[PDB]
């Protein structure tokens, strides 16, 4: 469900509707 908190992408996907998910802090 939740991506890893250790990735530099899940921060700039972050700003994509491509990647809404949502990555465990």
């Amino acid at each position: 469900n939740c991506w890893r908190a250790e990735s530099d992408e899940a921060r700039r996907c972050y700003n994509d509707p491509k990647c809404s998910d949502s990555v465990c802090k």
